[PDB]
């Protein structure tokens, strides 16, 4: 039931996207090793994730978050990067996509900062780059990565499928020692979050 509209690079919805995923951009711990060198991304398509079913599923969580939150969802748009970004923008989040070895726990973790999702496109560590080239930073090889509506609801902060801890919707994962990094955050059911964007984009090499 997905249908995939394109935006036209002339839309005030196409540019606020593309702003967050530029603007969101931050050096590494790896040097580079996991999601490879660049400052910026060539932006190649954004595309609206159109499924209605998917989308009920959403509402009909966040609205069950919410009333358990003195009506508050506490709703951000986060970044998404994963092997698995067809199957979930055609069958929505699951267990399947959840972060198993991940530090908050088995979840679906996302990024406040692009770059962070950007090392995961092509697997835990980058795996092994892009299927082409084994490159891990291919500036020709084209990208995906989903810009998500997640519900958060009472976020348990770690100063840094399983169970949200008791008594909260999702985990936040607050840096404690890069003071540039943006935060984390992990939900433990897939109804949580809705893949509203799909961008396909390249890393550019810096000049
Ligand atoms: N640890 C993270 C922090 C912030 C964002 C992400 C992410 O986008 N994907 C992933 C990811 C996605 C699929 C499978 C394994 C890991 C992890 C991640
Ligand atoms: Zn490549």
């Amino acid at each position: 039931g997905t249908i995939l509209i394109d935006l036209s690079p002339d839309d005030k919805e196409f540019q606020s996207v593309e702003e967050e995923m530029q603007s969101t951009v931050r050096e590494h711990r790896d040097g580079g090793h996991a999601g490879g060198i660049f400052n910026r991304y060539n932006i190649l398509k954004i595309q609206k994730v159109c499924n209605k079913k998917l989308w009920e599923r959403y509402t009909h969580r966040r609205k069950e978050v919410s009333e358990e939150n003195h009506n508050h969802a506490n709703e951000r748009m986060l970044f998404h990067g994963s092997p698995f970004v067809n199957a979930i923008i055609h069958k929505g989040f699951d267990e399947r996509h959840a972060y198993i070895g991940g530090m908050f726990g088995a979840g679906i973790y996302f990024a406040e900062n692009s770059s962070k999702s950007n090392q995961y496109v092509y697997g835990i560590g980058g795996g092994t780059g892009c299927p082409v080239h084994k490159d891990r930073s291919c500036y020709i090889c084209h990208r995906q990565l989903l810009f998500c509506r997640v519900t958060l609801g009472k976020s348990f902060l770690q100063f840094s499928m399983a169970h949200s801890p008791p008594g909260h919707h999702s985990v936040t994962g607050r840096p404690s020692v890069n003071g540039l990094a943006l935060a984390e955050y992990v939900i433990y059911r897939g109804e949580q979050a809705y893949p509203e964007y799909l961008i396909t984009y390249q890393i550019m090499r810096p000049e």
